[PDB]
C-alpha cells in the first residue's frame, strides 16, 4: 500500500517509534476519567519542563492542525489597539500576516527574502515605533531558517512587546528556552518533532499569556483559550479532544524523558541534520538558507527541478521528500531531520539522489 | 492499563475493529501526493452516498472536533440579517444556541423538557414568522431524545429556511436522507458510528449548502468552509489534517459497503439498542426519551445517583457507561449501542446492573 514501505523526509508527518505506533492500534479510552485527567496532567508538565517555561506557566491541548493554534492565539492574545510586528521570511510568517489581516489587528511585516537571516540590526530599525507584540517563527519551515530568539527575546524585553514564538518545526530541534528567552507563548504540532500523529496542537503560556488570555474577549466557541484553561486545572478539555493521538503524545514525551530530555532530542536532529550536509557535497545542490535549523534543510537543485525530483523519489525510490509551493515550487525543496530516521537513511536518500545523477536527471 | 480491557458503551470514542485499528498502527503517510488525494476523494464519495445527499452535493473533511464544524457552519452559512429557530432539547441544541449567541446570529430557541419529543403541532406554532433557517442536533445525544427529519424538513421547505442537521450521533444510527428530507447541511463526527478515533469532523453540503458558503464573507482562517471545499476539490485540505485518521474512516467506509451499506449499520445498531432495553425490564430503570434513537438510551435510575452507577462500573466492572453532567448528572445515565459492541456485551453490563444490585447499590 503506499502508506507501507516508505521512508519519510518530510517536516509532518513524520516516522514514529514502535511503541507510539503501538498505541495507535489500543482501543481510545472514554475520556472524561480521573484516568484521562492524569494524563492530560502529565503532558502538561512534560511539556512545561521541555519548553523550560517559567514557573507559574500553563499548556493546552487543542484539537487542531497548528494553524488553529496560531490563530486561536493570535485571536486571544491581541485586539484592535495593538501594534504587531510579523517576522516574514516564508509561508508561516505570511500565514501570521494573514491571520492578523483577518483579525483586525494593525501590524506591520518585516519580510525577510527567502533564506536570508535575521539580523540584530535589521530588528533595531524597528526599535521604539510603539509596537506591542511580536509574532515569529522560530524555524521558518519552508526556508529552513532558524531565528534568535535570544536576540528577539531582548528587542521585546526593551520595548515590552508581548512575544510569541510559533515553534511548530523548532520545538525539541533547536535549543528554546522560554524562560530565558522571555517568550509569553509557545505553539507547537504533534506531527512535527514530537513524530505522532497530526490532530493535536499544543500551545503553552507563561504567566503573562495566561494573564493576556484571561482579559480576552473572544467571539469564538472552539478557540476559546480561557475556556481551554479553565478545563485542562482538572486535565479535561471543553470538547471531545483527539485522545489517542493524546495517549501517543504521552508515550513520546516519556520516550524523551528515557533518552536524556529535551536536550537529548536537540542534540540527535543535529547530528541527522549534519549527517545529511556532509554527505551532499558532491551533488548540483546549494543550501538555501543563511541560518541553519537542525530540523530540516532547504536546497536549491542547480541542475533540475525541485518538484521534478520530489515526484521522481516518491514514485520510483519509496522516498518523500518535502517539495515547496508558490514561487519556491520549481526552485526549493527540502530534507526533513525530524521523526524516526536514521544516518543510514541519510545514506539510503542520496544513494537515491545518485542514480538520479546517473539517470541524467540531475 | 486504563485504556485496556474496558468495554466501552459511551457515545464517542467507542470501540473500533481490528482492522481500523490495525491501520491505527501503521506509519503515517506524507499526504501532499496523488495517493492521499484519491483516498480523499474516495471518502468523500462514500460520505455522500452514506448521506444519502442530492445530485451535486460536497463534502469537506475537518481536522477538528464535531464542536468546531458546529461553529464553522454557523459561521459560513448564517449572518446578522438571518432569523434562526434551535430545537433545543438538550446539551446539543444548546450549544447550537451558544453559537447563535457568540456570532450574533439572532435567534429563537425552541425549547423542549429533557426527553420530549418535538411534536409537529408544536414546530407547526412557528410556522410563518420570517424564519430563515434552522439548527437541530437529529439525536439530541444527552437526552437520546430522535427527531423527526422529514417532518421538520418538511416544514422548513413550506417556510423557505435553509435546514441544518447535527448528525453527529444520528448517521449510521438512524434512518437520514439528506436528498428526501432536504438537509442542507449535515455534521458528524469521527468517533460516533464511524467508530474511529476522535479528531476529523464531517460537512456535507447539499448544492444550496455550497451555494451559501460560496456566499460567506467570514473572519476565520481554520473555519474556512470556501477554502476547504476549494482544496476537495483535488482531495486536499487547506492544512495539515489528521491523516491517519482520514485513513482509518476510509477503512471503515468500505467495512460498511462490505457489509451492506448504510441501511445496514442502521439495522444493526436499531438491534443493539433492541437487544438493550429488552434485557433491563426488570431492574430499576426508568427510560428517559419520548422518541428513541437507535444510538443510545437514557436511564433514570430510580434508586440511586446515576453518577454513583458511572463511577463504579468503570471503576469495578470494567465498564463505561456514559455519565451525564449539569443538572442531569445525579438523574440520568446513557448507554450507547454504537461501535464494536455485540448483544452479548449488553449481557455483561446488565449482569453488572445485577451485581450492584445484589450489592444493594441499586
Amino acid at each position: 500500500l503506499y502508506f507501507q514501505g516508505m521512508l519519510n523526509f518530510t517536516v509532518g508527518p513524520v516516522m514514529s517509534s514502535e511503541e507510539v505506533r503501538a498505541i495507535g492500534a489500543e482501543q481510545v479510552p472514554y475520556f472524561r476519567t480521573t484516568e484521562f485527567s492524569s494524563t492530560m496532567l502529565e503532558n502538561e508538565k512534560f511539556m512545561l519542563e521541555y519548553a523550560k517555561a517559567p514557573e507559574g506557566s500553563k499548556a493546552v491541548f487543542m484539537t487542531c492542525s497548528s494553524t488553529g493554534s496560531m490563530e486561536a492565539v493570535v485571536m486571544n492574545c491581541f485586539t484592535k489597539k495593538d501594534k504587531v510586528l510579523v517576522i516574514d521570511g516564508g509561508s508561516f510568517g505570511h500565514r501570521f500576516v494573514q491571520l492578523c489581516e483577518i483579525h483586525e489587528i494593525p501590524y506591520v511585516a518585516l519580510k525577510l527574502e527567502h533564506g536570508k537571516k535575521l539580523t540584530k540590526e535589521k530588528l533595531y530599525e524597528y526599535d521604539n515605533q510603539n509596537f506591542t507584540g511580536l509574532l515569529v517563527n522560530v524555524d521558518e519551515t519552508s526556508t529552513a531558517v532558524l531565528y534568535d530568539t535570544m536576540m528577539i527575546g531582548e528587542f521585546c524585553k526593551k520595548n515590552n512587546m508581548f512575544f510569541v514564538c510559533d515553534c511548530v518545526s523548532a520545538f525539541l530541534a533547536d535549543p528554546f528556552n522560554m524562560n530565558e528567552c522571555g517568550a509569553d507563548v509557545m505553539i507547537t504540532g504533534s506531527q512535527k518533532v514530537l513524530a505522532c500523529p497530526p490532530g493535536i496542537s499544543v500551545i503553552v503560556l507563561a504567566p503573562r499569556g495566561v494573564e493576556r488570555v484571561e482579559k480576552s474577549k473572544v467571539r469564538t466557541m472552539y478557540f476559546d483559550l480561557k475556556d481551554a484553561l479553565k478545563n485542562q486545572e482538572r486535565g479535561q478539555t471543553p470538547f471531545t479532544p483527539a485522545v489517542g493521538i493524546l495517549l501517543q503524545i504521552n508515550e513520546r514525551l516519556k520516550e524523551i524523558k528515557k533518552h536524556g530530555g529535551a536536550d537529548a532530542e536537540v542534540a540527535r536532529i543535529a547530528s541527522q541534520a549534519a549527517d545529511f550536509r556532509a554527505k551532499i557535497k558532491d551533488l548540483p545542490f546549494e543550501l538555501v538558507s543563511e541560518s541553519p535549523a537542525n530540523g530540516v534543510t532547504s536546497v536549491h537543485p542547480t541542475t533540475a527541478n525541485a518538484y521534478d525530483i520530489f515526484l521522481k523519489l516518491k514514485d520510483e525510490y519509496g522516498i518523500w521528500i518535502c517539495p515547496n509551493g508558490g514561487e519556491m515550487k520549481d526552485t526549493i525543496f527540502r530534507v526533513g531531520h525530524i521523526g524516526a530516521l536514521t544516518h543510514e537513511d541519510n545514506t539510503t536518500l542520496v544513494n537515491a539522489f545518485k542514480d538520479l545523477q546517473k539517470r541524467n536527471l540531475l
